């Protein structure tokens, strides 16, 4: 399963949509790649279903160099109904278009054997092990407090863009931000990490999840304000577990359902408190949109 999916919203109310299965779509053609071309790297994430790797894909771009990718794949085994949601996968992503704050897909092997796809290179990783590299030498190759309010700014158009397209992300968070040259970054997608509770067949990252995700299974464009808004604790925190020092039990639960709302983090501005605030407003309809997120924060940093 892909943590992103589009969505077709069927009434007013939150729970009134249903997810979109590209099972029955057709594959465009043009997105395929030859396998000739894959130079590879060094192991770079694998969990339980599959892994990313590093690689060298000659003759990939439009002029034409090496241009290091990602490419996420199986190792199952060669396993036959993972195969396919993989597929489905790609026909999403191939829809999805280029936008500069997401890792975009570039290619894909799908005849040519087991199944590949090639998206986008972020060299300087995943935002939280960025953020937590660079605690030592934060300073008021090393980051201002503009970086902090660039890279909140570019999460929000990046999210303001899976919303024109009618998409939701239902794992934001700073693991799922990479960072690519210039202090540019991007979301992508994607059980020895913390953070995700296994509950079924499902795998939640519970601390970063609306209270209508949480109890009743919801997820909307309006959803993903509430994670970023914790997001935006995990950039001006510079990257602690949210609510630090609460486990995730029962007690979490009563928590979230009761109002709990975390502190302002040390290096955020009591006017970005605020906006916080606002994501975790209890009613969705209380939230702030990912448009309105556009001048509330391109404004904060042109003063930087
Ligand atoms: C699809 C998700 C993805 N995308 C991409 C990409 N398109 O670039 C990508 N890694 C991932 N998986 C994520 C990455 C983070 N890890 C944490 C532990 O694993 C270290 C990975 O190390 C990297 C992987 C990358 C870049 C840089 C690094 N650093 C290694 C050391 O130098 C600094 C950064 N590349 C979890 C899984």
């Amino acid at each position: 399963e892909s943590q992103l999916q589009m969505v077709q919203v069927t009434g007013s109310s939150d729970n009134e949509y249903f997810y979109v299965d590209f099972r029955e779509y057709e594959y465009d053609l043009k997105w395929e790649f030859p396998r000739e071309n894959l130079e590879f790297g060094k192991v770079l994430g694998s969990g339980a279903f599959g892994k990313v790797m590093n690689a060298t894909a000659y003759g990939i771009s439009k002029t034409g160099v090496s241009i290091q990718v990602a490419v996420k794949m199986l190792k199952e085994k060669a396993d036959s109904s993972e195969r396919e949601a993989l597929m489905s996968e790609l026909k999403m992503m191939t829809q999805l278009g280029s936008h500069e704050n997401i890792v975009n897909l570039l290619g894909a092997c799908t005849l040519s054997g087991p199944i590949y796809l090639i998206f986008e290179y972020c060299c300087y990783g995943d935002l939280l092990n960025y953020l937590r590299s660079k605690r030592e030498k934060f300073s008021e190759n090393v980051l201002t407090f503009e970086d902090l309010l660039c890279f909140a700014y570019q999460v929000a158009k990046g999210m303001e863009f899976l919303e024109f397209k009618s998409c939701v992300h239902r794992d934001l968070a700073a693991r799922n931000v990479l960072v690519t040259h210039g202090k540019v970054v991007k979301i992508c997608d994607f059980m020895s990490d913390s953070n995700y509770v296994v509950r079924g067949n499902a795998r939640l990252p519970v601390k970063w999840m609306a209270p209508e995700s949480l109890f009743e299974g919801i997820y909307t464009i309006k959803s993903d304000v509430w994670s970023y808004g914790i997001l935006l604790w995990e950039i001006f925190s510079l990257g602690v577990n949210p609510y630090p020092g609460i486990p995730v039990d029962a007690n979490f639960y009563k928590l979230i359902q009761n109002g709990f709302k975390m502190d302002q983090p040390f290096y955020a501005t009591e006017e970005i408190y605020i906006i916080m605030q606002s994501c975790w407003a209890f009613d969705s309809r209380k939230r702030p949109s990912f448009p309105n997120l556009t001048s509330f924060l391109g404004c904060q940093l042109a003063d930087a």
